[PDB]
């Protein structure tokens, strides 16, 4: 609305950063400026506890989006800056590949007249040896093209490579029972057949609010015919576990993960947590999620996935956003004059359609 006219000229940014990460607590505290017209930030962030416990590009997202330059045909739905001054929190979930988790809460708003970031951060799960605590990543971090409008398949094919499974899909309300979305599936079958409702597996799941377990799907095939589902069939499913999704305490989906060709439930598959990975979807506000690849320094890449929701502080009207992308230039520098372990940093985020995104990211 009129938080965008806080943002005409050049902005102070401070920024404080609690963490805890295995145990190893920290501090970080940043200084700089931001050119919103520019979409700039200038920064330094000091670890003022000793040496950062993790390396210093993976705090680096956590590290004020309000600042995006908006091109002038999408400055209508800056969300961002329509939540200023009284602010926004960011809440976010961030899984390294096969190694532990970041937790975070942020509240970012204008003190006075210096745009404020502070930030708590709970790291568990973290390997010793891992990549993470053992500083096994490149100081920089790659220019990138970047989500912020969520994408349910992004979220389906995260849980699909992170629990090791061959398929992964979900049903949803269009109000009967369709399965929207689906990663690792071979054909679309799954979306051009709809059951009406209480049929199929889904209608299972939904109608009584309760997982269902298929260690061998051949088999059970024999006792009840039902298991027969579209989906089952069409992907070729033989093994599989389906899962009901609530928000609402009342349970309005289904989330099914399939494995094939006589591969086994993965270990645990019983007790699985959807947790936060579905945004508004859960286990039992604007969402977004992305995914972050940090170069490993002995040759590698080291995977980052992002959850976020960002929710505005105050109850006056704000701007809504669509679905866009962000594109983000980030350079990581030191101070020859600092002893202290810190990171300088430079960086440049513009907003962009869908479409000046597909056509750069896939095309």
């Amino acid at each position: 609305s009129k938080g965008e006219e806080l943002f005409t000229g050049v902005v102070p940014i401070l920024v404080e950063l609690d963490g805890d990460v295995n145990g190893h607590k920290f501090s970080v505290s940043g200084e700089g400026e931001g050119d919103a017209t520019y979409g700039k930030l200038t920064l330094k962030f000091i670890c003022t506890t000793g040496k950062l416990p993790v390396p210093w590009p993976t705090l680096v997202t956590t590290l004020v989006q309000c600042f995006s330059r908006y091109p002038d045909h999408m400055k209508q739905h800056d969300f961002f800056k329509s939540a200023m001054p009284e602010g926004y929190i960011q809440e976010r979930t961030i899984f390294f590949k096969d190694d532990g988790n970041y937790k975070t809460r942020a509240e970012v708003k204008f003190e006075g007249d210096t745009l404020v970031n502070r930030i708590e951060l709970k790291g568990i799960d973290f390997k010793e040896d891992g990549n993470i605590l053992g500083h096994k990543l490149v100081y920089n971090l790659d220019n990138v093209i970047v989500s912020d409008y969520f994408d349910y398949q992004d979220a389906l094919d995260e849980i699909r490579e992170t629990e090791k499974f061959d398929f992964a899909a979900i049903a949803l309300p269009e109000a009967v029972i369709k399965w929207k979305y689906a990663s690792g599936n071979i054909d679309y079958r799954y979306r051009m057949i709809v059951l009406r409702p209480g049929e199929g597996l889904a209608g299972l799941v939904i109608r009584t609010g309760s997982r269902k377990i298929v260690e061998d799907v051949d088999t059970e095939l024999s006792q009840n015919d039902k298991l027969g589902c579209p989906i089952v069939l069409s992907e070729a499913l033989t093994a599989l576990v389906a899962i009901p999704l609530w928000k609402n305490n009342r349970v309005y989906g289904a989330l099914l993960l399939g494995q094939r060709e006589g591969r086994p439930l993965p270990e645990g598959s019983t007790t699985f947590r959807v947790n936060q990975r579905l945004g508004s979807y859960t286990d039992n506000g604007i969402k977004a999620n992305f995914k972050i690849r940090h170069s490993i320094e002995d040759g590698g890449v080291q995977l980052a996935y992002h959850y976020q929701q960002n929710t505005p502080i105050g109850d006056g009207p704000v701007l809504l956003p669509d679905d866009h992308y962000l594109s983000v230039q980030s350079e990581l520098s030191k101070d020859p004059n600092e002893k202290r372990d810190h990171m300088v940093l430079l960086e440049f985020v513009t907003a962009a359609g869908i479409t000046l995104g597909m056509d750069e990211l896939y095309k």
